[PDB]
């Protein structure tokens, strides 16, 4: 066991082991506090993470479970991993705090679209290591469910990582109006039309791909019915084949509402862009998500013709996800949240 040291951070007890150096306030969701340190033991800038309430209800001990079981398995160069995991805790019996370690996240894409001038060639680079981490990821059956540029971190060699996955449901209020939190959602998990897969994720990369080329949102809807509008516009309104598969009738009954609208030419939407760009864009941003292009799929177009190496594209070790279906009480979640903290190893 390392020696942990005290401080009070803004009102709150940060414990942690004496390796963690320079501690410093960054942010607070709802989910926990986050310092940035130095880890002397690696010589990394690292993320500290304090979880707030980790056990206070069923819902949340199984969120802490979650998140803690899908950090540990994500071993990918394109996604985000765990340095380390703690708690000063010296048995179960006075188990209650959680802290999570990651590399320190310097700038994300929002920054980057915003101030600087891609070429094609970034955007080449940029989209190809996102479908590289969701190529691992969903072949672990695994789905993000919140790709949007401010969850892809990028570093000064324009190396990219994924983080920041989909845990918990999100409020109505963080979904409503004019919000980025929307702007990247596939339309049936928006609307809730049917029970969603993977193919939600290659809608959301269709969208951040489009601004990549245009430096402006793509759907940038003032409300889930606007947005749904802006959607269909571009892509066409659905026909009979997809209407069968929308399994709420309300939401059937609603579209069949709107006046019938063609698919749009792309090549005069993303005026000037690569052909191979537009191709790639029309294969990704298809309404019936069956018809959707798959990660492995688009990582053999010939759009990263300069960087796609089959050799060079590795998949996951397979994730037990049993766990979703069960029953447990607080104290039950909280013992196996004890074990994997317990069991964890470092990389090397
Ligand atoms: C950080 C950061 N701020 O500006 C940049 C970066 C790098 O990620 C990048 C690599 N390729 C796209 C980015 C544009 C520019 N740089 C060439
Ligand atoms: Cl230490
Ligand atoms: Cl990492
Ligand atoms: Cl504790
Ligand atoms: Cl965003
Ligand atoms: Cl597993
Ligand atoms: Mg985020």
């Amino acid at each position: 066991r390392p020696t942990f040291y005290r401080q009070e951070l803004n009102k709150t007890i940060w414990e942690v082991p004496e390796r963690y150096q320079n501690l410093s306030p960054v942010g607070s969701g709802a989910y926990g506090s986050v310092c940035a340190a130095f880890d002397t033991k690696t010589g990394h800038r690292v993320a500290v993470k304090k979880l707030s309430r980790p056990f206070q209800s069923i819902i949340h001990a199984k969120r802490t479970y979650r998140e803690l079981r899908l950090l540990k398995h994500m071993k990918h160069e394109n996604v985000i991993g765990l340095l380390d995991v703690f708690t000063p805790a010296r048995s179960l019996e006075e188990f209650n705090d959680v802290y999570l370690v990651t590399h320190l996240m310097g700038a994300d894409l929002n920054n980057i679209v915003k101030c600087q001038k891609l070429t094609d060639d970034h955007v080449q680079f940029l989209i190809y290591q996102i479908l590289r981490g969701l190529k691992y990821i969903h072949s672990a059956d695994i789905i993000h469910r919140d790709l949007k540029p401010s969850n892809l971190a990028v570093n000064e060699d324009c190396e990219l990582k994924i983080l920041d996955f989909g845990l918990a449901r999100h409020t109505d209020d963080e979904m409503t109006g004019y919000v980025a939190t929307r702007w990247y959602r596939a339309p049936e998990i928006m609307l809730n039309w049917m029970h969603y897969n993977q193919t939600v994720d290659i809608w959301s990369v269709g969208c951040i791909m489009a601004e990549l080329l245009t430096g402006r949102t793509l759907f940038p809807g003032t409300d889930h019915i606007d947005q749904l509008k802006l959607i269909l516009r571009l892509v066409g309104t659905p026909g009979a084949e997809l209407l069968k598969k929308i399994s709420s009738e309300s939401a059937r009954n609603y579209i069949q509402s709107l006046a019938q609208m063609p698919k749009m030419n792309f090549a005069n939407v993303f005026i000037g862009a690569n052909p191979l760009a537009v191709d790639l864009l029309e294969k990704m941003l298809v309404l019936d998500s069956d018809k959707r292009i798959t990660a492995a799929q688009a990582l053999a177009h010939a759009y990263f013709a300069q960087y796609h190496d089959p050799d060079d594209e590795p998949v996951a070790d397979p994730y037990d996800q049993s766990f979703e279906s069960r029953d447990l009480l607080i104290d039950e979640w909280k013992s196996l949240t004890y074990d994997e903290v317990i069991s964890f190893v470092p990389p090397p």
